């Protein structure tokens, strides 16, 4: 499944370093 590595890598870059991690911050996965 390639695509699983590309929509998701796109949906990474989405957020951001600090943005994604926000919600880490908390309750970090």
């Amino acid at each position: 499944s390639a695509i699983l590595a590309i929509t998701l890598g796109i949906f990474a870059t989405g957020y951001g370093m600090g943005v994604q991690k926000a919600i880490n911050d908390r309750r970090k996965k």
